[PDB]
């Protein structure tokens, strides 16, 4: 147990010191390494329960049982007198840089997970390279370091959402006494895009500085794993070379899918193109029904656009379907049109994009409903949001032996290890895990600590909370109502629910019973909270704190004994009492 | 023991049915009572682990041991055969209405706690009266049913806070691309006040309708307890009479204090007057430094006022003082002036309030600083926020025997009982308790269930979360850093902290490092979270859910293993890592 841990730790750490907090000899070695600018991990044996047994086990490698003991890439280097000898003779720098491979770690992909992993590993002395390359979209769009969320996902999406929310704030301001007239105010798309892209630019630059300041090598090059330790890289000038690494982390993410119909690639766009588009989309069709589809349609309508969403079957497949339908109903009452049970057949071009006057083109969209009736309408912009996929055939030679599942994602054990022992995978390409930025960041950081600092903590992927940033936001943590009933049976499930009205909505004359929350609980397990759901403003701020209590096993009684904060929306969770089985109305 | 619970339950309940969920004689008695419109409590002995011992205990009163046992006001009424015979002879209604007193419960005070307690008691067949009267302020202000929070507290205060927040939304909107010019937009105070007051009006009306629909007798009359069971009432027409009640709940709340200086009562106002004031206060002095003082100064500055705050010693006494100083620093950078270490000596009138044309007057304020220097400046409005106090002298005859503390608050045991066994106190007049609206509501509801439905659960007053609605909001749950250090010692306390920047503030060009959060933890108890603190937007929404986790005993490890929701402010709590002891800067 302890002896297997110590061997794994010694073999994979780049530079590591076994120490005690009280030892002045350990203190002296720490000071030497700090002066020499030699980064390393440290294990403090006195603060571990099995510290005495670990100290015994070290002799299997060093033949000594005292602290300090310093190791480099699996090799015992010395105790205090020996380390000082090397430093005094100007030998220590060469010893700590001796390596079989070019790098201790190569990260393929410079996004949410990969940048987090590479920075954390470098902290413990791992010589690290991060590779990032952005394949242009069909119309030619590209962007800088930081991945999907930074450039074409979470960050610009929520900033445009905030511009859309301010439309309603301008309306509400009249009722609260301000002299403006929302009727005479309009939105300038390109001014908003300039501001969003300026912030994104500062993040691109900030990641480059952070890698520079952590001594991480950044290569703006496309990588391909051609054997367990060899990565072939192609740089900006199409120069091809090979670099080697001890450990490999795959973190290459996904890109939007297109339907296989005429005109889709030529004349439509995806979210990759939307967030830097130089002109307002105009009259827009969004094809699809994921959270990406509904978030983008939502803010486009708030910013004054004529928006239609064409839905093949249901909204937000995979989420609680009562909540999904409430989300869609709010959007439809606030200016989004839906073409339900409908798919596209072809896109025909009526007008080329006008670069001269900074204006969209014009497209004819033909499709059909499930009963066979036809769909035909003109739109200035068509946005495809029909899912995302990895393309690991490009990243990864078949002969390496890394196992992929039926959707092309990497099959990993619960420590992110692939079927090849030195290769790991994190983020969206890890099969079966929630595809979210804070999941990729936690996975990458925790993995770096296990590989290079002897940590044992794994990432917990269960009950990860989400928020959908539609015009009225939807936060969730845990099971949908229908999954809970499927797993445990209707008899063992009790659901508490209520409508509510934000206080800010009263003087503004907004709707009385649209916002909604519910707790899905298991009767036979002390009324354990299985899932939490809320539709209302600031839904992500509301939901986050409860994710801790659910992780700790909160029951309905834990919610009841907690006192609310007044006046808030979130406090309504502390006093819920109407059950669905009672048939009593949830309106207030 | 079981037998003392039963004897207390029987003696106290108005109408109560001892039952089992699987007995058809029980079910038949319930249907008769339902049909007769007879409300009652029900105890299902089969769902209680000590049910069989209760049945033997029942024979004390009834000399039977079987289920169906009906009691009315301490007296056994009958089993199934007796109850059904009374009903078919039209004798049952008279039996269940028989009472020694006018009411089972008299609530003195119709505010947050008192309305809650009275409605809940009525659900179990307690014949209930709620008394409410609003003594006018010195200038004559009065209002309707619902108490301090509804009419002159949390509700109008947060609505005027929202009007202030919207001024910054109007500024932000230009940066997000909207065509308005905030420079050319102004605020109309009277439009605001008219909308706030029309909402409060709908709440006064809703409380009257709610009492009628629960068969609660509402008396708009001043009450005075003159003996344990007699309440003297007076009467919009000054008619004095006496009504009697079995149980009494005191819920009369507090009112603002005035300093004992010339001109204060004549020429200053309080929060009681501010929320319906028909003229804009203009150049305003706020005297005091409580959360009421700072909240009101904050929104008045945001709505265009020239505002000064006069501070005797410190800001937000009783709150974490690091956090209090950050709250005030933001306020000072956004147009609130502070006269620190300063106290008033007299208010002189220079011009009378123009009630005709809705203009304030003019006042000369004279004061002095602690060094000795003089204060003298003109203001159009002077607002006193120097604390709140009860006036139980008016409510409670000294001869009844209800003990008060040195501040005039009621001394209660942990079940809200006073030194007189049938008299209880809830809300702000209960000595030692947090003075918050959801605390009053939970105390009131839970107490009514113990008196009239045999419940045993007590209100938990520990770790009750708060939010101060200053222009940048401050949420907290648990201990301040300085109380934790005083209670456990500096060596046993670890503090994790970080600045943050809301994503909404990036494109709007707001401050990088003013929002702030921290977790105060106890090392020797598994890094238990003792206190949580956040300064930023939507702080009450952020804080609420974490209050459940802290009640369940969250540790730092529970926060670390939980995954964040991105992009939010609240997610910063899930990745905190900089300790105060390390000395590393908390900036982003
Ligand atoms: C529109 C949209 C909105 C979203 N909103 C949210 C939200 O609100 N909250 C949330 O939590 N998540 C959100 N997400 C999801 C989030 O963006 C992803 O879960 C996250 O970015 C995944 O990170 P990753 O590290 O796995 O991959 P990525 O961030 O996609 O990083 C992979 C990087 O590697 C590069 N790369 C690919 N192949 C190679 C190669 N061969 N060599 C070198 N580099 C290569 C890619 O170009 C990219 O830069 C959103 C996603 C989208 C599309
Ligand atoms: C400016 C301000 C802002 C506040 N903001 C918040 C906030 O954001 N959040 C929060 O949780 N709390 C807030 N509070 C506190 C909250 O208002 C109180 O905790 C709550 O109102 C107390 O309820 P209560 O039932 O104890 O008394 P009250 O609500 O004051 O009700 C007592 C009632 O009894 C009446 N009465 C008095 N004497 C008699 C008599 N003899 N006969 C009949 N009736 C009588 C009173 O006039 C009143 O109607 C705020 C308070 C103030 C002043
Ligand atoms: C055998 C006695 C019948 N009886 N006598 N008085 N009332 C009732 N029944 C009822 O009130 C009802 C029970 C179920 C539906 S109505």
């Amino acid at each position: 147990g302890t002896s297997q841990w110590l061997r794994k730790t010694v073999d994979s750490a780049a530079v590591i010191l076994f120490s005690k907090t009280t030892c002045p000899y350990c203190k002296k070695v720490k000071d030497v390494l700090a002066e020499a600018k030699i980064k390393h991990a440290t294990i403090e044996l006195d603060q571990l329960s099995n510290g005495s047994a670990i100290q015994k086990c070290l002799a299997s490698f060093s033949k000594i049982e005292t602290v300090p003991q310093m190791f480099v890439r699996g090799k015992f280097i010395g105790d205090s007198q020996t380390v000082l000898k090397y430093y005094s003779n100007d030998e220590l720098a060469g010893i700590v840089n001796e390596s079989k491979y070019d790098y201790d770690l190569i990260v393929i992909g410079g996004g949410s997970g990969g940048l987090a992993a590479g920075k954390e590993a470098a902290k413990y002395g791992a010589k690290t390279a991060v590779l990032d390359y952005v394949e242009p979209t069909p119309i030619g769009t590209t962007w800088g370091l930081g991945g999907t969320c930074v450039n074409v996902g979470c960050i610009p999406k929520k900033l445009m959402h905030q511009a859309g929310l301010l439309s309603h704030a301008l309306e509400d301001a009249e009722h609260f006494g301000w002299s403006l007239d929302r009727s005479k105010i309009s939105h300038n798309w390109s001014t908003m895009v300039e501001g969003v892209q300026s912030h994104i630019g500062s993040l691109n630059w900030g990641y480059k500085v952070a890698l520079r300041d952590n001594q991480v090598t950044y290569l703006n090059a496309k990588g391909r794993l051609i054997s367990p330790h060899e990565v072939q890289i192609t740089d900006k000038n199409q120069k091809v070379s090979t670099i080697t690494g001890n450990k490999i982390i795959l973190a290459t993410g996904e890109r939007p899918k297109y339907p296989e119909i005429p005109g889709a690639v030529e004349y439509g766009i995806t979210s990759d193109d939307l967030f830097s588009l130089p002109y307002f989309p105009g009259k827009t069709l969004v094809i699809g029904a994921s959270y990406v589809a509904l978030e983008c349609a939502g803010f486009l309508a708030s910013l004054g656009g004529d928006v239609t969403v064409m839905v093949r079957s249901i909204l937000l497949r995979g989420f609680d379907q009562q909540m999904a339908e409430k989300v869609g109903d709010y959007m439809e009452n606030h200016g989004v049109k839906f073409a339900k049970l409908c798919v596209p057949d072809e896109i025909k071009q009526l007008k080329v994009v006008d670069t001269e006057n900074n204006k969209p083109g014009l497209l004819l969209v033909k499709g059909h409903y499930t009963d066979g009736k036809k769909f035909e309408e003109e739109f200035e912009t068509v946005i495809f949001a029909v899912g995302r996929e990895p393309q690991l055939s490009k990243v990864l030679c078949e002969t390496v032996g890394v196992k992929l599942d039926k959707n092309g994602r990497v099959v990993c054990t619960d420590d992110e290890q692939t079927t090849v022992s030195n290769v790991y995978a994190i983020g969206d390409i890890n099969a079966g895990k929630p595809q979210l930025t804070p999941v990729a960041i936690q996975a990458g950081r925790y993995l770096a600590r296990r590989l290079f600092a002897g940590a044992t903590e794994l990432t917990d992927y269960s009950n990860v909370a989400t928020t959908v940033f539609t015009p009225l936001e939807y936060g969730a943590c845990g099971l949908s109502e229908e999954d809970a009933i499927e797993k445990y049976g209707d008899k063992d499930i009790e659901v508490y629910h209520s409508n509510f009205k934000p206080l800010e909505w009263t003087v503004a004359h907004r709707e009385d019973n649209v916002c909604y929350m519910k707790l899905v609980c298991r009767k036979s397990d002390n009324m354990r909270v299985l899932g939490l759901h809320v539709l209302g403003p600031n839904a992500g701020e509301i939901t986050q704190g409860y994710a801790v209590a659910i992780k700790m096993g909160a029951t309905k009684a834990d919610f009841d004994r907690t006192i609310g904060i007044h006046p808030t929306c979130s406090e309504t969770f502390t006093t819920l009492h109407v059950t669905k089985k009672s048939g009593v109305s949830p309106i207030v």
